């Protein structure tokens, strides 16, 4: 009834076991489904941080999503456009007033949400001497002491510090911190089991690490030099990941609980970037695609088995979700490796498509 070539499924689970049994990876998993029912679903290879001995890799593994935090700042963001209290046009210098300068000064929420406010990759902790980088009006007074790349509209330009401006804003105009708007009106609502912003002392056993770097920061209460964790560092599994993929499927809905109006999600899943501009990763040029309200609207239709309108984001770890709207097909990874390698994290995404049927 998934109407779903099996066939697929075992060249899936052995092009992910060759690279593991070439040492290329140390584990992966992944979840797939159909009309909102998962049919497939597996956890290969073994873990280990570099202390312990090598433990299984199974389904409910928490693993830190990276990137795919991001995700869970839109959705936050979009919750407070709902309710009247954000609005995408709003200069970020309303809400912090530090923005009252020049080339900040032009800033949007929009322009946040759609990583064209101009920003660079990253800030530099390193020229931040004698600031507490982990304050939030001490990062901002930094960050808006350091030029701006371009202007806004001018380009696309994935920005770390773009969503962490948002995660202070959530915190401005709710009256609380990021983390515990996300916990309450996302992870709780959404009825997420293996979600948390910082693990437990008793599930951090239960988490995946790969590197030293990762046990160190598993240990430990804040991000390292940010004032949130709004751009990165959330904790959570595949189950937890598919619903949120799923919730934007259905546009917002996840069976009894709601997130989103259907209306709003539209608009997320909703190309945002006008027509010409340039697309640049990482100081280097990028095709050009679709992208919308924090969601990557990238890759899909082209040489890709995605069907246009497949929205998608991807994690440093590495991991991804896919969803196919047209085919009502979901597909979430977790493949924990120390650098991007296609074959391992793009790849696959050519096996499982190749498998829907009817
Ligand atoms: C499909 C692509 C992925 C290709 C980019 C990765 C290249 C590998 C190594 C490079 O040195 C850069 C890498 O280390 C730095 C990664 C930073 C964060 C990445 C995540 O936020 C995923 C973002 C995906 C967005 C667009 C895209 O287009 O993702």
């Amino acid at each position: 009834n998934p109407a779903f070539d099996m066939k697929q499924i075992n060249a899936l689970n052995g092009h992910y076991q060759t690279m593991i049994d070439n040492g290329d990876l140390q584990c992966a998993s992944y979840m797939m489904s159909r009309g909102g029912e998962v049919f497939a679903a597996e956890s290969l290879g073994e873990f280990t941080g570099g202390q312990k001995e090598k433990q299984t890799f199974q389904l409910d593994t928490i693993r830190e999503i990276g990137s795919l935090t991001k995700v869970f700042t839109a959705v936050a963001v979009m919750q407070l456009v709902e309710k009247g209290l954000l609005d995408l046009k709003m200069p970020v210098k309303l809400i912090l007033p530090a923005f009252d300068k020049p080339g900040f000064g032009e800033i949007k929420i929009l322009h946040l949400l759609t990583h064209t406010a101009g920003l660079s990759f990253e800030l530099d902790i390193q020229k931040a001497e004698g600031i507490d980088l982990t304050n939030e009006e001490e990062w901002i007074n930094y960050l808006v002491s350091t030029p701006l790349e371009y202007g806004v509209d001018e380009a696309w330009n994935y920005s770390r510090t773009g969503f962490v401006i948002l995660g202070i804003i959530i915190s401005k105009v709710t009256g609380v911190s990021y983390e515990q708007y996300v916990t309450k009106h996302i992870i709780e609502a959404l009825g997420l089991e293996r979600t948390y912003f910082y693990v437990p002392d008793t599930l951090k056993e239960e988490v995946c690490v790969i590197s030293e770097h990762e046990c160190v920061q598993l240990e430990k209460s804040h991000h390292p030099y940010f004032p949130n964790k709004a751009t990165s560092g959330l904790y959570s599994s595949l189950r937890d990941i598919w619903k949120l993929a799923e919730m934007f499927r259905n546009k917002g809905r996840l069976k009894d609980k709601k997130l989103l109006g259907r209306k709003t999600v539209e608009a997320m899943l909703r190309n945002q970037i006008k027509p010409g501009l340039p697309f640049y990763f990482f100081g280097a040029p990028r095709e050009e695609g679709g992208f919308g309200l924090g969601i990557n609207l990238w890759p899909a239709g082209d040489h890709y088995f995605m069907t246009e309108g497949t929205f998608s984001h991807l994690g440093m770890g590495w991991c991804g979700m896919f969803s196919d709207p047209a085919e009502d097909f979901t597909y979430v990874f977790f493949t924990p490796i120390s650098e991007f390698h296609p074959h391992a994290v793009l790849t696959p995404l050519n096996i499982v498509w190749a498998g829907i049927e009817l």
